[PDB]
């Protein structure tokens, strides 16, 4: 599970559901990306590794670590062509997984785009996402905050279903994603 | 800091861009993304030239384009951008990210940058602004030679903006940086 | 070097296969020939990349790729071919490639792979079984999702094969290798 | 950053168009820019070549290339230009650049340049030395073989023109370069 | 430091008689190749190349000898386009001959489809091959094994002319066309 | 010096080229301009290989490859050009400007290059050859096999230019450099 993430995106089927898987592996500081995927989503990776890199520190990755390795995103099935930028937050996730080791909730999808400020952005069908996410199992789907009021004409039965989180920054994304918490040290007060 | 709001054309018209930019440790590797058409593009290793050229006067180190990577990212990732308007900031995008100077948030901006450094004309004056106004934005940075497209402008909208018409990069960075450079 | 009986989708001619790979002194390049579209290159970084995750448990120096080019190549050179479904064959050849354990010659196999290992079910199981039977191949590896699809190849087929309907690369490494 | 006013074809036309070139701090890069057709990116080749292969005797740190990039800029940067004939113009502002020694504003100049240094002829005279001329240059240099298309020019506004006949890039330099190289 | 063998591939005009040259210069491991050459072409003389590095050793070659050399591979005529994998031996005999300095025999031709576990394929268009053979004066053709069928279509009178030697594997082409045992 | 008068197809016709050639300060980046087709590039990147196999033997340091960049450039630059007959030329106007060896004057050649350093037969020779004559060319070396065609062209022609059909590089080489 640990760089695995199930993405809400464009596929030639549809605005179905995507799994999207990362390795990190010894090497030189390359990035692959691979899965039939439009330029659009190949870009939506480029600025999700680049908010990786830009919170580096703060995610505990060596950027000294990170040249001695290689990246390849995939997003089988490998035939299928698959578009657009809301898998952005599901691609930040799974990149931070698999450079950390920290295993991806499972039970949990994601849809947004994502921007170099770490903000989360408004996607399109959120119906069409949320149908593909009910017919999959899934639970807790993390959606952008800009789209809490296209959820009007989603089905109780699914609103019911799915643990709904809108969530507005990545910071937000990881810590519901992820087993472990990603960012700073756990400080522990007592009042 | 590394965010300009920006004006200038998409698919659907003249209208605002968020230009994003990141520096991070690299070996001087510029990406640019968010569907910018090839003059847009253009403009953006221009504004880095220009950058790289007014360096050590910028308080950057001179020798930064060999040891950090650039990301240049203009959101929404699906809505094609194109033209030179965006390059004054660009510029100012630029070297706000590698500074860590603050952008002030209420300002817009649209000009095409030259590698000397001055500011350019554009086209579709009107569109920008209305743009610029429907969002909010309080002050915008144009072009000087564009002083004459504003009067072909409802005076309610131009009533409403602090114009600021200029002639250099240095003018824009003052304007719309929040230190002094 | 190593080398894997496919079964794959071309353009022309039987669904059958020979993934090739080599691994020579170099630099860390890779290189993927044979006509091959899009698709049927991906599925080889895929395979790579998931040797490369397991380098240590397969017994490879993990830092192999360091001094080492990989060439992986897919006659008939001129045959047009796609689709991930040599995607085992190519992670089979190229663990046999880096670990010099010969891959069994009475084997075929079929299944496109994903980067954790997972063996994803396939199209055309028929016309595959079929090349696989015509060309004399004793036991076939297939994806285990695929089972259903085997009640509509014909039975003489079924009985002169054995097929292995697999999961995840495990029993396939496990099956091939020798 | 060497600015050179160049006569060359566009998109509108042959028309003034201002040569931009920055040397900064880098690794031997060349980068071109302004919506250039591949014609016009070869010229600038041909042009640095040309500087390159003169380093020394033009003053210039012969391995000057080795820690430094190139950027050859052509606003504006959405009007498409193509075509040798701003060589010469690529040349001088490469020199200009390189050395410290502006330019002259009182002159625009056309012309093919050759990796031995030979100015060629061009082609669409007139539109050039018309477009010179509306924009209010005094001086232009032309190469020496189109002497004769002079002749289909009208004579008032060949008149207000100097114009000088080129063989040679030495000549251009001289001419153009406001100090003596 | 330049190989020369007589394969018998496609060109736009047919099967036909070509002198592959391969040259070994001063280098960092860069591959060039060039003729008018279609894909298929260039990607058997990747794959020819690639059975050399693997094989440099038992052919007594530096197994780091293309760490300081680069590769070029060309085919004339140059206008002319070629394409398809027929060539595919003669790139690898050409290779050989030139990083090993074994010279190639003058009067053998060869045709076959090469593979990185060094086996020779069948080709098509066999007798249009042969009869080029036959024209440019080759005595010696080595053909793909499998290709023995296709024999029986060639005139008789160029069957007899031609001394033809069926090949499976890559170190047969080699013993057959080299000057010196590989 | 790294000036060579070449004769080979244009799209304007058959016609006259000069090649030029710097040998410059750098890390070994080849630069080849002048509106060139693919045959012509490939032509290029022949004689190159010709010259750094042969580069001892002609007094080149064989490591000049590692330190200069070499740029070859065929004006007109607007014009394009296409096919092999500039071969000989380009081996020429490289070996000129790497050994400062001068290219004689009013000699032009045509010829397609092999990397054995064959010399072989070019089309158009009675387009190509009026083009030299024009251009004030007195003598012009042509590809051996080139000799039948000389029987298409004019007399005057003929009478006015040294021609030396040449079988081998050397022949150009010796015929056309100081």
């Amino acid at each position: 599970r640990v760089g695995q993430v199930t993405g809400l995106a464009w596929t030639e089927v549809g605005g179905d559901l995507l799994t999207i898987e990362t390795a990190c592996v010894p090497g030189k500081g390359k990035l692959t990306y691979t899965g039939s995927l439009g330029e659009v989503m190949q870009e939506s990776i480029q600025a999700a590794l680049t908010v990786v890199r830009a919170r580096a520190e703060k995610l505990g990755i060596n950027p000294d670590f990170y040249e001695k390795r290689d990246i390849h995103v995939h997003v089988p099935e490998g035939a299928t062509p698959k578009d657009g930028p809301a898998a952005g937050i599901a691609m930040c996730t799974a990149l931070v997984s698999c450079l950390t080791g920290n295993p991806v909730r499972a039970d949990v999808a994601m849809t947004g785009e994502i921007t170099l400020r770490g903000q989360v952005l408004p996607i399109g069908g959120l119906k069409e996402k949320l149908l593909a996410a009910h017919r999959g199992g899934i639970k807790t789907v993390l959606i952008p905050f800009e789209n809490k009021r296209d959820l009007e004409e989603i089905p109780d039965n699914v609103i019911a279903d799915l643990d709904i989180h809108p969530v507005k920054r990545i910071e937000e994304v990881l810590t519901l994603a992820l087993q472990n918490e990603p960012s700073g040290m756990q400080v522990v007060t007592a009042k």
